[PDB]
């Protein structure tokens, strides 16, 4: 079978900017990418449709998922609590690689990065699990709109989301 593929379409304060697509790596992440694909989807009644990439930092990574309070602080996995990292079989390779964010070994919840760059350094900490498969540009026109601290000069918002195919 087929690695899933879902899409982002992104809006800059409410404006369309583009739509970024993702290959998930369930051959290799089957429980990490069915969370981000059924978040996606809305399928659970909840999901990433209508959240803000709430830390974005130049040169680094873009970073969304909080779609419960929509600044680093919140979101929820489809498992009814965090979850484990799966596995570190995928390395932070280079751009566009989609990784999930933490606060420590199993905490993994909804929230996520998108690389700029290679990331190395979390190799082993952060579960990477797919890859931008198109509009790797929208991803770096969302990139300008952050800063050295993360905070965004606009609102970056996932204004729809799905499931491709």
């Amino acid at each position: 079978m087929v690695n899933p593929t879902v899409f982002f379409d992104i809006a800059v304060d409410g404006e369309p900017l583009g739509r970024v697509s993702f290959e998930l790596f369930a051959d290799k992440v089957p429980k990490t990418a069915e969370n981000f694909r059924a978040l996606s989807t809305g399928e659970k009644g909840f999901g990433y449709k209508g959240s803000c990439f709430h830390r974005i930092i130049p040169g680094f990574m873009c970073q969304g998922g909080d779609f419960t309070r929509h600044n680093g602080t919140g979101g929820k996995s489809i498992y009814g609590e965090k979850f484990e990292d799966e596995n570190f079989i995928l390395k932070h390779t280079g751009p566009g690689i989609l990784s999930m964010a933490n606060a420590g070994p199993n905490t993994n919840g909804s929230q996520f990065f998108i690389c700029t760059a290679k990331t190395e350094w979390l190799d082993g900490k952060h579960v990477v699990f797919g890859k931008v498969k198109e509009g790797m540009n929208i991803v770096e026109a969302m990139e300008r709109f952050g800063s050295r601290n993360g905070k965004t000069s606009k609102k970056i918002t996932i204004a729809d989301c799905g499931q491709l195919e």
